[PDB]
DNA sequence: GAGGCTTAAT
DNA sequence: TAAGCCTC
DNA sequence: GAGGCTTAAT
DNA sequence: TAAGCCTC
């Protein structure tokens, strides 16, 4: 129910981080996507507006490989490369040879994203995802 | 059918590397295991002799998670962190909290070893392994 | 002949 | 974690 | 308020 | 790849 000072959207608490960040998850994920694309030499055909509509809202976000919810993934307490608790789902370039685009983008948790790496196709990763989903369901996580 | 200058064993060509290394795969893997254990603060209850018997020979080695053969994995042309073609299977500490030991050791290809990381139990990874095995069998690799 | 190294792509 | 390079 | 950063564990 | 820190 707070407004994000970056996108100006009116949003629930679950669209924000638990730490000292003032940006919403959509804005921070968009910033990362942009910086990452340029750093790695990947094209980016999303605009911020299309990305934000694509990214939707926290309670609707689930990893497209293992099915874990954003809240479920948050409860794993995974850390990012700077050492902070990961609290949102990221974006997989389905075809790892292609860039970020509406057609090539798939929502993915950081565990599945790193697993898939540039080793497995999306099709192959669909299969790994079901196996990962069984680990979560085995731990009591949705 | 060549002797390894380090262990003194009489061994087939498939127990040696394709590059400029003079050490056999068993000797190089043992060296890595020792250095890795000390670098990471893991115990190591293998002796070189028990490790070499445990490690066996190339044609018998298959990853304990995905089932890929050492030759199959070699054909993937994966690279190690120094940038060289990986030509042998490595060792997973089943319980990632425990060190290297006959009881805790499992043979694993570098793909499954990195996937399992310290995220999944051996039991959970058994399940991911079957899914990874389907990717290989789908590519025509045993 | 011995053995320290640097660290995927995501 | 993993194979070759480079200094011993 | 904008946006560059550093890089799991194996 | 991903969230907070720190310099603008
Ligand atoms: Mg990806
Ligand atoms: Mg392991
Ligand atoms: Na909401
Ligand atoms: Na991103
Ligand atoms: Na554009
Ligand atoms: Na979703
Ligand atoms: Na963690
Ligand atoms: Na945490
Ligand atoms: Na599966
Ligand atoms: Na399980
Ligand atoms: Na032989
Ligand atoms: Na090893
Ligand atoms: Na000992
Ligand atoms: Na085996
Ligand atoms: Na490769
Ligand atoms: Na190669
Ligand atoms: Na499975
Ligand atoms: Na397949
Ligand atoms: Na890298
Ligand atoms: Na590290
Ligand atoms: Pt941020
Ligand atoms: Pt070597
Ligand atoms: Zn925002
Ligand atoms: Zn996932
Ligand atoms: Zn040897
Ligand atoms: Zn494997």
């Amino acid at each position: 129910m707070t407004q994000c000072p970056r996108c100006q959207r009116n949003l629930a608490a679950d669209e924000f981080y638990a730490g000292s960040s003032k940006m919403c998850k959509g804005c921070m994920t968009w910033q990362n996507l942009s910086y990452n694309a340029n750093k790695e030499g990947h094209a980016n055909t999303f605009t911020k507006a299309t990305f934000l509509a694509w990214y939707g809202l926290s309670a609707q976000r689930h990893c497209g490989y293992c099915g874990i919810s954003e809240a479920g993934f948050t409860s794993l307490h995974r850390t990012n490369p700077r050492g902070y608790h990961i609290q949102c789902l990221g974006v997989d370039r389905s075809d790892s040879f292609e860039g970020y685009s509406p057609q090539n983008a798939r929502l993915a948790c950081f565990i599945c994203n790193r697993i898939k790496s540039n080793i497995f196709s999306a099709s192959e990763m669909d299969v790994l995802g079901e196996a990962i989903s069984k680990a979560w369901h085995g731990r009591g996580i949705a």
